[PDB]
């Protein structure tokens, strides 16, 4: 079953109210139905509604940001997104990564200030760190958009145009 065209994965502390919100609106203007979580959530494990939303999405757009790996919920959602890209067919789950002011290699290799996040995870999350690294490394190896300082409105326009074209070709 399919409900959304795009599941928007992002680190709220970094881009909730600014870049990802403008990206969310641009996707809507193109007729791309997008799930952008805005609910208050608490607890240890990721909310099941988010995992369910990923399963019912034709694709996921990941807004990688400096502190993305500092949130277990973002990493857990990424693991689900990549398990979906690999295992799901009819329809497939496309994955569009956006490196928002982060070096793509910092995400792929878990290096730089982006990689420092894994020092804060202890042995309570030993079993998780390998699937987290693998999901990050895999996601960073899909054709995306490295975004450095620049006119964001144009960056988002090119990104959502390319996603609109790719999703229409997948249908
Ligand atoms: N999947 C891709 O489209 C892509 C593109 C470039 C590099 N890479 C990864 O980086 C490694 C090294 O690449 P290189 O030797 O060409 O030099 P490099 O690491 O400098 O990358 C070349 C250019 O591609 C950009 N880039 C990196 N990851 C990207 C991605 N996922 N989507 C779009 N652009 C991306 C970089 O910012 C850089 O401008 C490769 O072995 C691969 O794992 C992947």
């Amino acid at each position: 079953t399919i409900t959304y065209d795009v599941f928007l994965s992002f680190r709220g502390e970094d881009t909730r109210f600014n870049f990802t919100d403008h990206l969310y609106s641009a996707l809507g203007r193109r007729g791309i139905r997008t799930f952008r979580d805005d609910k208050l959530r608490r607890g240890e494990a990721i909310a099941p509604e988010l995992l369910k939303a990923i399963e019912e999405s034709r694709s996921s757009v990941i807004v990688f940001s400096e502190n993305y790996a500092r949130s277990r919920w973002c990493l857990d959602a990424l693991v689900k997104i990549m398990e979906c890209h690999k295992d799901k067919k009819d329809p497939g789950h496309a994955v569009f990564p956006i490196f928002y002011h982060v070096d793509p290699s910092h995400v792929r290799k878990q290096e730089g200030s982006f990689g420092e996040a894994f020092a804060g995870y202890g042995e309570n999350l030993k079993d998780k760190i390998p699937r987290w690294r693998t999901a990050l490394t895999e996601a960073a190896n899909l054709s995306g958009w490295p975004l450095q300082d620049g006119y964001e409105s144009n960056q988002i326009k090119e990104i959502t145009d390319s996603i609109f074209r790719r999703l229409k070709c997948k249908r």
